[PDB]
């Protein structure tokens, strides 16, 4: 526990040995997609040509993922062998007038800098959305609401991330000595208020929510609530069509209280009829078995190992000293709390592929006991339909590599998904 270690070296080390592991995940499933031309389980129930198509989407994906991996590797590498931090500290101090000046400049600093990572990650962004996913059709947003909705993130994410980070920063002025169980706790709190916030305020300017047209749909989703329980506020039919044709379902509840039942756009019309209930069934089943108390358990682990840690390694750094010590343009005075917390962040990436593995692990068994689940209240044949159905529609990988999938897929391989019912 000291502080002259070779910092640039590691972390240029550790970011492209994790790099190159996930490009060779990536090569993996690139190999099987071109190369098989079968699914076992599956041989029956997948069109020879919407195969093929989803080969080339899938395929497309990878390139895409690759490319995107490069670039942010690139970019990465080059901040930090050319120290390019502490320029932009200082730039952003610079463009600070009205004194309205004060000791908290991290905010500047992640200001000017999470908006150079917006715009450099823009021309990714639009060859995901207007190339992408609009040769295969996906896509159905003009560049006007793109450009809108990119704003819109920004100006929110400084509106209350802002506030949230000040008042995360000072409560380590406050507690130098012992800060671990204070931040835990706060951020603990302001999970609460994000699962209540997010989607009762924020979500309502991304898209227009209604409630579910009176009718068939509504009583069925209805009396399967009334039968597995009491947790139902209401139904709302989002358009996510504005976006793309892709489709999903999932309720928004303070947990525990009453919860709210959101459809997407494209679920809702005739893709799926109303093994759109099968599904629910399934999404029921994650509540049932206690998985979000599991979840945020397992995530607060987390944090504690991470912040645990981090008493290391928030006293000296590589970098500019903050209280000529032998390099140009450096900043001085209090060490800043952001800062270390980010080069940290960096030097943790192989713990976070072990978590990576850990995480996607029970999200996968989740989602095995929720199918099982469904089974157990008989909506077995209709879930099966369901999921084969969003497959076909959302051209999702067949056959997929069993490491590319163990890092990456949260929920099973949809033949995964059928074994274990079907
Ligand atoms: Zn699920």
């Amino acid at each position: 526990d000291r502080p002259t270690i070779p910092w640039k070296l590691i972390i240029s080390a550790f970011s492209i040995a994790q790099f190159s592991f996930e490009s060779y995940l990536t090569y993996r499933q690139y190999q099987k997609l071109s190369e098989t031309k079968l699914p076992p389980v599956l041989e029956d129930e997948i069109d020879d040509e919407t195969f093929h198509k989803s080969r080339n989407y899938s395929r497309a994906k990878a390139k895409f993922s690759i490319f995107s991996d490069i670039y942010n590797l690139a970019q990465k590498l080059v901040f930090i062998k050319y120290d390019f931090f502490p320029k932009i500290w200082h730039m952003a101090v610079t463009l600070s007038n009205a004194m309205v000046s004060t000791v908290a400049q991290s905010l500047c600093f992640l200001g000017l800098l999470s908006s150079m990572s917006t715009l450099v990650d823009l021309p990714l962004s639009y060859y995901s959305h207007f190339v992408l996913e609009e040769k295969f059709g996906f896509n159905k947003l003009t560049v006007k609401l793109w450009i809108t909705d990119m704003i819109k993130s920004l100006t929110l994410a400084y509106a209350i991330g802002g506030p949230i980070l000040y008042l995360f920063l000072k409560i380590f002025d406050k507690f130098p000595t012992d800060f671990l169980w204070y931040i835990m706790v706060f951020l603990f709190v302001v999970q609460i208020l994000a699962m209540t916030i997010i989607p009762v305020f924020i979500m309502p300017l991304f898209n227009k929510f209604t409630p579910l047209e009176d009718g068939e749909l509504k009583k069925s989703i209805e009396s399967l609530a009334d039968r597995v329980g009491f947790p139902l506020d209401k139904i709302f039919v989002i358009d996510g069509s504005k976006r793309s044709s892709h489709s999903n379902a999932y309720f928004t509840g303070l947990p525990f209280t009453s919860k709210r039942i959101v459809l997407f756009d494209t679920l809702v019309n005739s893709n799926s009829t109303d093994e759109i209930t099968a599904v629910l069934a399934h999404e029921i089943g994650h509540w049932q078995k206690n998985h979000i108390v599991n979840m945020v358990i397992f995530s607060q682990l987390h944090t504690f190992l991470i912040f645990s840690l981090f008493t290391s390694i928030y006293r000296n750094s590589s970098f500019y000293n903050t209280f000529s010590g032998f390099v140009d343009p450096v900043i001085t005075k209090e060490f800043p709390i952001i800062i270390g917390f980010m080069l940290f962040n960096d030097l943790l990436t192989p713990l976070e592929c072990a978590m990576q593995f850990i995480m996607s692990l029970i999200s996968r068994t989740h989602e095995y006991q929720a199918d099982a689940y469904a089974k157990k209240l008989g909506y077995k044949q209709n879930l099966c339909r369901a999921l084969i159905d969003l497959q076909i529609k959302n051209l999702s990988t067949m056959n997929v590599d069993p490491l590319y999938s163990s890092y990456h897929y949260s929920h099973p391989t949809l033949a995964e998904r059928l074994t274990a019912l079907d």
